[PDB]
């Protein structure tokens, strides 16, 4: 019998595999840093053909290649449903809590606070995944390394502080998004939410929402085109997210944000498709009530 879980699970398991080969293509289309001077000597050797590029990963080793790793990616997804056991009814019965008549700053402050608490306790499998997936060219050494000792050999060069590259950012993600969703979610409210659902016409307020729907979607992608114009650059003298307001105001005008955005534009097609999928299950649920009233009860 399917469920809110399951339905869910559905979610999960879907969207990472559209997105998976998505990866590639961002990295491919790079100057290549590496400058090892190879590229110099051979400028090409892969055309920008994203069909070009799934071909050749797999007579890289070979085919067990494919299908060597593959247990690893599902157990990403894997936790990932497993914390939404507990990190999910509770952050958001901290923020939607009755209360009384308030309380819209209380749900800044409990939300911002635990928020910040949560990240402390799981993190170290999301650094790893996208470290991992950069650690290159397969893998030598007669043992195949692996996530244990993985995180601890670049450690020992590179430092903790090699480590909190991204951490650092990603606590700083999570407080946009919230600060936007509080200016954003009092949005939603005030429509088909002034005494939640009371109406018998289902499929009105659905057409009423996709038209909506797109004017959102406008907001939405803001937080999208910020990230892309980084690629501009890497590692420096970035001491932290202040710098970068200083510097820009000196050199490269606002212009420079307007041009370099076609990465952002490509992850927006793909993006967009994840949204869609929780959407097909609002379309397509459930259907039996003695099966749904029996499991309550």
């Amino acid at each position: 019998m399917t469920v809110k879980f399951l339905g869910a699970g559905t979610a999960a398991c879907i969207a990472d595999l559209i997105t998976f080969p998505l990866d590639t293509a961002k990295v491919r289309l790079q100057i290549q840093g590496e400058s090892q001077g190879l590229v110099r000597t051979a400028a090409s050797a892969q055309y920008r053909g994203v069909l070009g590029t799934i071909l050749t990963m797999v007579r890289t080793e070979g085919p067990r290649s494919l299908y060597n790793g593959l247990v690893a990616g599902l157990q990403r997804q894997m936790s990932f449903a497993s914390v939404r056991i507990g990190l999910y009814d509770s952050v958001k019965q901290f923020y939607t809590k009755g209360s009384e008549h308030a309380g819209i700053g209380s749900r800044l402050l409990a939300g911002s606070t635990t928020g910040a608490l949560a990240v402390a306790v799981a993190q170290p499998t999301d650094v790893v995944k996208v470290r991992f997936q950069a650690q290159a060219r397969a893998g030598g050494g007669r043992r195949y390394q692996s996530t244990v000792e993985a995180y601890k050999t670049i450690a020992r060069e590179e430092g903790i502080r090699g480590l909190w590259k991204g951490t650092s950012p990603n606590v700083a993600r999570n407080a946009i998004v919230n600060c936007a969703e509080l200016v954003t979610y009092d949005l939603i409210k005030d429509t088909l939410l002034k005494a939640n659902l009371m109406t018998d016409d289902l499929p009105c307020h659905f057409t009423s929402a996709f038209g909506a729907g797109f004017c959102t979607t406008v907001i939405a992608s803001p937080v999208d085109v910020v990230k892309t114009r980084y690629m501009n650059s890497a590692l420096g003298q970035y001491h932290s997210a202040g710098h970068c307001a200083l510097t820009m105001l000196r050199k490269e005008g606002p212009r420079a944000f307007y041009k370099g955005f076609m990465p952002s534009f490509l992850r927006l097609g793909s993006w967009n498709v994840v949204m869609f999928v929780t959407y097909e299950q609002l379309k397509r649920a459930l259907m039996a009530a003695y099966q749904s009233r029996e499991a309550p009860f």
